[PDB]
């Protein structure tokens, strides 16, 4: 009988056919003709737009110990050739034909296809992906659509990236909204561009989780009063986070937007725009589009008259060509039975760590968890190292399931409390979920064996990539440490991330979140960064066109839409004069002065005035008071 059937091969799959490989373990893809997403966006010629996630938390770990020397992001492009490469290299281990039903019983399953061949398996993994109704209208777009009104009732990547194509034409967009939560995808850090993931620093949620949701909270619930972010010029931006019950921050179930703030745009592309446009390096800035009235924020019962297309808002009667409206995603499950008898339904709740569904036996799901921030590969490599070693190790096998109805109890009880259950409960911190991973598997590290100040910056400021875990012991990957040594030479070793949680030690949260937008450039959503770049905004519009062949009439005035911003732009009125001019930048001060003690004590042995309380909460850092995660435990 067969000792592992993959079902599906995309991406996700790719780590895990490669641990199978390395141990020779008997294995059988099967994977559907028909293909992906990104086959069918590459043959409609449609691969033109970039990722929304840093190329280290991107790609794998066997390929970054190879290609890794700058931080970057991908291009649609350059992810899909990826996924061919290694498709190539593991195509005589697929079938292609379609899984239409899988019976599954106490030790085996029967997995049934299109062509009416049957196959038998120990264990079964589905790494199938999600269907998604935008995925679609993306694929239909005729992007030379011009002079335009469109209404949207959704907003997320996807919407964002339609966007940024609508809004060179001269196209006006119209949210319809109950707010959305967005962020730089890079940021300054004393003027040094960092990407958002880097930032994270995790494991410093073992310190305390009050401290933790101090140092990361401030940019998406509205607690600073400062008159320069988005959330207090544009309040209909903020959403409703009555649901949040889980004392760990961010909490599970959060969504995010990222997109390129048009600094740090002009920073990287303003030299060969034309270029980098046809590369798919688009400006995405909702926030410049707010500054500009691009586009504007309407209430959510704003009135549609969907026979007549229009939209009725500041007594006009706005007529619309399109409205858009985003679907939930879905996994893209075949029937399963269980016991061979009874349909199973999918929960992410009732799984362990989105991998193991309690109500089947050795039955894997690969893939079905999202990261917060960051690319899935961060998630889908150490899922498959977790896969695999319960694949192959059955004493880790029991270990696991033996109490598994506890851990998956314990688990919800820690990262959603008595929230009710929602559709967007499968994302996930990145930093979290790899360090649980790596705690339940046996290759993370303890911090009661740092010996120097170095090692308290690799264990709580190097971020918890899937190759943190995969230098030393069972799942270590030839060049990891080259990588890792790289890695902290180009970002002096994370020591301004450190400093971050040391500045904010003694603050409560308001001061925390005055604090962290002290800076001259805070990291997200500054809106004084935006009215310097309108002439380069005009220099992008033009280097659009040119790259789509277009040709835009921008002579006529639309004082209609002007009437229209001006009504929903009366908050940002009132609000941004209230920004003053500074002498002094609090967070740039300290954390300039923190990041000069640390490297001066780089090497130092930690048993060996700011500068002794700062000495102080380093020791400390040896023994964290908040380690314990109950999930984690055998009993
Ligand atoms: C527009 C878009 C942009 C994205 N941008 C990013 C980004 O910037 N960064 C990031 O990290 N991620 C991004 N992703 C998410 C993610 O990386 C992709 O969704 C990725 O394709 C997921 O890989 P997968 O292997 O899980 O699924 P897929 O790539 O969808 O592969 C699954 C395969 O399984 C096959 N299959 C399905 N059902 C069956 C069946 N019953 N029998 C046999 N075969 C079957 C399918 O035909 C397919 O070939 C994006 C996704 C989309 C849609
Ligand atoms: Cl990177």
């Amino acid at each position: 009988m067969l000792e592992v059937c993959i079902i599906g091969f995309g991406f996700s799959a790719i780590p895990l056919v490669r641990e199978l490989a390395r141990t020779q373990t008997e294995f059988q893809i099967i994977s559907a003709e028909s293909g992906s997403v990104w086959d069918r966006l590459s043959e409609s010629g449609r691969l033109d737009f970039s990722l929304v996630s840093s190329f280290q938390t991107s790609f794998y770990s066997f390929d970054l110990v190879r290609d890794y020397e700058k931080d970057y992001y991908p291009t649609a492009k350059q992810f899909y050739e990826m996924h061919e490469r290694w498709r190539s290299v593991y195509e005589e281990k697929i079938i292609r034909d379609f899984v239409t039903k899988i019976e599954n019983f106490k030790d085996y399953s029967l997995i049934s296809t299109r062509s009416g061949k049957t196959y038998e398996a120990k264990h079964v993994v589905l790494a199938t992906g999600f269907d998604r109704l935008m995925n679609t209208f993306l694929s239909n777009f005729d992007n030379h659509v011009s002079n335009k009104t469109f209404v949207f009732d959704t907003m997320g990547d996807s919407a964002n990236l339609l966007i940024a194509k609508l809004i060179p034409n001269n196209n006006k967009i119209i949210l319809r909204t109950n707010g959305f939560t967005a962020l730089d995808q890079e940021v300054q850090v004393l003027g040094k561009p960092f990407t958002l993931d880097q930032l994270e620093s995790p494991n410093f949620r073992y310190v305390s989780s009050e401290l933790y949701d101090r140092l990361m909270m401030s940019p998406v619930y509205p607690r600073t009063v400062n008159p320069a972010v988005s959330y207090n010029q544009f309040p209909l931006i903020r959403r409703d986070f009555s649901w949040v019950d889980s004392k760990s921050s961010p909490p599970n179930g959060l969504i995010a937007i990222k997109y390129w703030p048009i600094d740090q745009y002009y920073y990287h592309f303003n030299d060969d725009l034309e270029n980098y446009i046809s590369k798919g390096y688009l400006l995405n800035d909702i926030a410049m589009w707010l500054h500009t009235g691009k586009v504007i924020l309407v209430p959510s019962d704003t009135p549609i008259n969907f026979d007549k297309k229009t939209i009725t808002y500041a007594g006009i009667e706005r007529s619309f060509h399109q409205y858009v409206k985003g679907d939930a995603e879905q996994p893209r499950l075949p029937t399963i039975l269980i016991n061979g008898e009874t349909p199973f339904e999918y929960l992410y709740r009732d799984t362990f760590m989105g991998v193991i569904p309690q109500r089947l036996n050795n039955i894997y799901f690969l893939g079905y968890t999202r990261p917060f921030t960051g690319g899935l590969a961060n998630i889908t490599e150490m899922q498959s190292l977790f896969i695999h070693k319960l694949i192959t190790q059955p004493q880790f096998h029991q270990k696991i399931h033996q109490n598994l109805s506890k851990r998956i109890t314990a688990y919800n009880q820690h990262y959603y409390g008595a929230a009710k259950p929602r559709k967007h409960d499968h994302t996930v911190p990145f930093g979290f979920y790899t360090e649980d991973i790596a705690r339940l598997i046996g290759i993370h590290y303890q911090p009661n064996e740092c010996r120097s100040v170095r090692d308290l910056l690799f264990y709580y400021a190097f971020p918890n990539n899937a190759f943190k875990y995969r230098l030393k012991g069972e799942y270590a990957v030839d060049g990891v440490d080259e990588l890792i040594q790289k890695v902290n030479d180009k970002h002096d070793h994370y020591a301004q991330v450190f400093v971050q949680a040391l500045s904010i030690r003694n603050m409560n949260s308001d001061e925390a979140a005055e604090w962290d937008h002290s800076a001259r450039r805070f990291s997200f959503n500054d809106m004084r960064h935006k009215e310097g770049y309108r002439a380069f905004l005009d220099t992008y519009l033009k280097a659009y066109r040119q790259v789509e062949n277009i040709s835009v009439d921008d002579t006529v005035v639309d004082e209609e839409w002007n009437f229209m911003v001006k009504e929903a732009c009366q908050v940002r009125d009132k609000v941004a004069p209230n920004i003053e001019e500074k002498t002094h930048y609090s967070k740039d001060e300290d954390v300039n002065k923190g990041i000069r003690l640390i490297l001066s004590i780089l090497d130092s042995d930690i048993s060996s005035k700011f500068e002794a309380q700062s000495i102080e909460f380093i020791r400390r850092l040896l023994q964290p008071k908040n380690y314990e995660l109950l999930f984690i435990r055998e009993s």
